[PDB]
């Protein structure tokens, strides 16, 4: 029993944190086989935020202007190219704790685990979801640039995120590890703003289906809809719209506890419409939109109560 | 910016994490140097022992199956010594924590970590977390610079779906025993100094709506806390409250004033943190950390 915002074990990451320097510039590097990822912006100073010509300053370096730091050992930098927004520094030293992994790009709604470091040595690790407005509601500090996002599934590590800045909401936005930015961001100070964000509706059918599965049945009712009638309420809350692929997303959450995926979403309409009057969901007085369908499926017992 | 309940890098822990299995019982122990350490009941526990030899417990590390080269009891934790020591042992330390502190769970099921978490320890001495069958054994750390010190060992969960354990050295949180009977949380109280302390993390973030000009005494504010099921407000968290009453300039009996008309008034509709509810599971040094940057 019990429901909480759970992120994965962080040592297989933990191992693959380095520190990166470049001038007067220092953030975060994530070091796998003989190569060392970062944000490409470790070569600007402040002045070149307003507009930099990326290509003009990474020409006028040499490799012995990175300097990387592993512990308390110095790694020597062979090489350096760019990709997109990423900077990827060739060393001497292969990593010996590099663990099997993938570099996958993930799609608004999805979740994933983010290991926020200073100086190449990790502080914490916290659960969060990419907002459908493509930001990211992280709990970040200056110096954390080149923190990862990754998701663990069987001993291979998917790596989905990499940190790159605060909006001035003070919310975040980040690159995939090839360097393309999720959103329309640029590494630029520029006058950027996050869009207006919604409810991942999906998100919350499948936290709504795991109170049922802990023993929880305060919020339905007798009433069923359509799914175009659910969207036209639904879209009046800020909720994202509910797709068919959404649907045949919850099949087995739907088939475990004996609720249809449009009967569920007659309790959605009704709590929109009511509120929760006092009570809780899961320890919550707030709909919860960052446990994925498949995260419910992980976390919860697999016979309800 | 951002506040998340943020847990501490696992990595030193999973390196520690076994299988162990006595019969037909499964659940995880904590390998330490030597010594494997886990909950007494996967086995009158002193005469259930006695009939057991070092081969009736099968641990496994990993693909590596560990022999067994001894066996004693301390309080409800049974401590398995095997023939290998284990080379990722981190530098540790044992400690007892207080209700009201705050720690991070590693959830592991066949001696395999499957999800890291933070939370507190309850003023009942219970926790609220996340556990389902064969997560006995998962461990309870907090990390200072590189030394792990662990303070929980999981043994059970409650009918109310709480959960209840000991500290390494097998002594129980709160006024449980580890065997098949009839037990039940107590009353549970909010934990005030760390509501507190949130409240000063969201000034600290640019949330002062719930702020006034208006103060209190400790003694009428203790009077408010009774009727609302919180826990009493010591001079001692007066005094832990300090560091954050000097960054934010809000005196600790002016935030109380404002706790006080949260108390009666409620949020009208709004969110301190994008919660709607008060916070309890952060702690004044937790808030500290969180807003500067500490690294291990
Ligand atoms: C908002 N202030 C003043 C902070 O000190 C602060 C506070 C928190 C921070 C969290 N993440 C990143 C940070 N910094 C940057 O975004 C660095 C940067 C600047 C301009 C463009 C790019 Cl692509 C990168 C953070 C910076
Ligand atoms: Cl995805």
């Amino acid at each position: 029993s019990g429901f909480r915002k759970m992120a994965f074990p962080s040592g297989k990451v933990e191992g693959c944190m380095v520190q990166v320097t470049c001038g007067t510039t220092t953030l975060n590097g994530l070091w796998l086989d003989d190569v060392v990822y970062c944000p490409r912006h470790v070569i600007c100073t402040s002045e070149d935020m307003l507009n930099p010509n990326y290509e003009d300053l990474l020409i006028r370096k040499s490799n012995h202007n990175f300097l990387v730091q592993a512990g308390n050992v110095q790694l020597r930098v062979i090489g350096h190219s760019m990709q997109n927004c990423v900077l990827k520094l060739k060393v001497d030293t292969a990593n010996p704790k590099t663990p099997k992994y993938k570099f996958v790009r993930i799609q608004p709604g999805q979740t994933f685990s983010v290991l926020a470091c200073y100086n190449g040595s990790p502080s914490g690790v916290y659960q969060c979801a990419m907002r459908p407005n493509f930001t990211i509601k992280g709990s970040f500090l200056n110096g954390s640039c080149g923190s990862v996002g990754f998701n663990i599934d069987y001993d291979c590590v998917s790596f989905c995120y990499m940190h790159h800045m605060e909006l001035p909401t003070g919310v975040h936005a980040g690159t995939d590890l090839e360097g393309n930015f999720y959103g329309p961001f640029v590494d630029r100070q520029t006058a950027q703003a996050a869009g207006t964000d919604t409810t991942i509706t999906v998100n919350v059918l499948a936290w709504l289906y795991a109170a049922v599965i802990n023993g929880d049945r305060w919020f339905l009712n007798r009433f069923t809809t359509t799914l175009n009638d659910f969207n036209l309420v639904a879209m009046k809350y800020n909720y994202e719209p509910l797709t068919q692929d959404h649907v045949d997303i919850l099949g087995p959450l739907s088939a475990q506890t004996g609720i249809a995926v449009l009967d569920m979403c007659a309790s959605l309409k009704e709590l929109l419409q009511n509120g929760m009057n006092g009570r809780t969901i899961l320890g919550s007085a707030l709909l919860e939109d960052e446990f994925t369908p498949f995260d419910v499926v992980r976390q919860c017992s697999g016979v309800t109560f």
